[PDB]
């Protein structure tokens, strides 16, 4: 039994390269091998955003504040809301974040392939950053 | 790309075989073949806990609201805040739930491993619960 307790873990912030505008991130875990599992929780400033990538097992996002948009490639721009759980698929292009006005936190869970959990791709474009 | 609507999960109770009191189980996700993540929030009210069991996988608990109590066997009881983070070796036989006369919610992640993601044991008894 291990217990992380609350304000244990330091914040950092999200890589330029991964993100546009502002964006903190707080660990909460990672579980060792055998198990796979990770997860985090990622604030988002109004208008930040993740660049386009996926995961290799796909990833589930629990929002628990504020309102924020996400996107898969081909779909529409979707508005999620705290208490909404979004399940991305293994493979599935995409990206999400806050909405122009409000900031958005969202825990994050995905699996790791062989160590991996994600590949970046490009920015998300202020003309794909709208509704 | 999914999205589950806070609301459209709906509550249900947690089982007199696997709970000691009072318990809501409110669904979060099942992530479909190859993932194996899985993960749901429970509400104990005061003085509902888990029968003692084990994971396959261990098991991540993300404490939400209130105020709870767990243990692994052999050890002491601990108090769980809002924001703490719990990690169970796979295998290692434990308990958690809510504290004597405050309700506690976490959101708790595990890997199925063979479509299962617990072995269920003995109710945890009012001499273990305290003392
Ligand atoms: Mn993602
Ligand atoms: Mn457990």
């Amino acid at each position: 039994m291990e217990i992380k307790r609350v304000g244990s873990q330091a914040s950092g912030k999200g890589p330029a390269d991964w993100f546009t505008g502002t964006v903190r991130i707080d660990p909460l875990f990672q579980a060792p091998d055998p198990a796979l599992v990770a997860g985090h929780s990622t604030t988002f400033e109004p208008g930040a955003r993740t660049a386009w990538h996926t995961h290799p097992l796909g990833q589930t996002l629990i929002v628990t504040a504020g309102c924020g948009w996400a996107q898969r490639e081909g779909g529409a721009v979707e508005e999620i809301h705290p208490g909404d759980v979004v399940w991305f698929s293994p493979g599935e292009k995409h990206w999400h974040g806050a909405a122009p006005t409000t900031a958005m936190t969202h825990l994050a869970i995905h699996e790791r392939l062989d160590g991996k959990a994600v590949d970046w791709m490009e920015h998300v474009t202020d003309e794909q950053y709208r509704r």
